[PDB]
């Protein structure tokens, strides 16, 4: 079931010339983007998306949420350009919560 009108987020991947397009129905999840890219290629790789001229390594949700929100608003930009870069192995493959708040 799709929560809302049919509106996914086309994410184009890039690895040593190679390319891989994906579809993630908002709200988009950082883990989802990686998971897929990992299944498509079959190797652990980071997700680096370029906004305009610089490169922003999607490490935390904040980055993704900002990349998905800026994409929609952005007219010129068609999709979220991503750049897959080899890494090696995972560190905290075991997802965990967090309570970032002072009092």
């Amino acid at each position: 079931g799709s929560s809302g009108s049919s509106g996914d987020v086309r994410v184009k991947f890039e690895h040593r010339g190679e390319k891989r397009i994906l579809q993630f129905p908002r709200p988009v999840k950082l883990e989802d983007l990686r998971s897929k890219a990992k299944i498509a290629f079959g190797q652990s790789m980071d997700l680096h998306y370029t906004n305009n001229e610089l490169v922003i390594p999607l490490t935390t949700q904040d980055d993704l949420d900002k990349a998905v929100e800026l994409l929609d608003r952005s007219i010129h930009m068609k999709s979220l350009k991503i750049l897959l870069v080899i890494n090696g192995s995972t560190q905290a493959t075991n997802l965990e919560p967090s309570g970032p708040s002072s009092g």
